[PDB]
């Protein structure tokens, strides 16, 4: 379990957020505000993250959200250290309705949207996003799941080395998908399924 907000350690470090209260009452809510003051996942945290997908072929990822209607928002994404892209993210389109994945490998960026998945509702919701191989799965709460095949397998994106040129940034986006709302418990899991995230939630 790798949570974000947790490693950043945006609750005492940072500002561009306030504390605010969300559906998990044990555990710190974030309305964002300015997404480029909250400090990055350090590297040493990054590059354990990057082993746990190397080693499963893919990951899970939670998150409960809040986001503004319409918007487009940055979950999380990878940008490079020398500052010119992403090499990875996970937009809630709230335009489109859709939960966008992008990669870029090798200079080449490709993005894939994930259907029916409207988010940007300005109320609360969790969504479990299963991604392996080529392969994302997506629940939002407990409603029925949505899929989508990558263009490439999502190690490919995440290498040995991907650490040292690019950092973990939390509700940050491209130029104008900065998470407009607020976030709460953004984790990444592993070893368990999605299908036990579902029970062990209720569904």
């Amino acid at each position: 379990v790798f949570d974000i907000f947790e490693l950043t350690g945006a609750a005492r470090k940072g500002s561009g957020r306030r504390l605010v209260k969300g559906p998990d009452p044990s555990s710190p809510a974030f309305r964002i505000e300015d997404a480029n003051l909250i400090p990055p996942v350090p590297d040493d945290k990054f590059q354990d993250l990057v082993d746990a997908v190397r080693t499963e072929k893919g990951f899970l990822l939670l998150a409960s959200l809040r986001q503004m209607k319409k918007t487009r928002g940055t979950l999380l994404a990878l940008e490079r250290k020398d500052h010119s892209g992403q090499v990875f993210s996970v937009v809630s389109n709230g335009k489109a309705g859709t939960l966008d994945l992008s990669l870029t490998v090798q200079g080449k960026q490709h993005v894939v949207s994930v259907e029916e998945a409207l988010l940007a509702t300005g109320q609360w919701k969790s969504i479990t996003l299963f991604v392996q191989e080529d392969r994302a799965q997506l629940y939002i709460d407990c409603e029925k799941m949505e899929n989508a095949e990558l263009d490439v397998p999502i190690q490919s994106v995440f290498t040995r080395d991907l650490a040292s040129i690019a950092r973990l940034r939390i509700a940050k986006g491209g130029v104008n998908d900065n998470f407009q709302g607020v976030l709460q418990n953004v984790r990444f899991v592993f070893g368990t399924t999605p299908e036990d995230i579902l029970r062990n939630k209720g569904c």
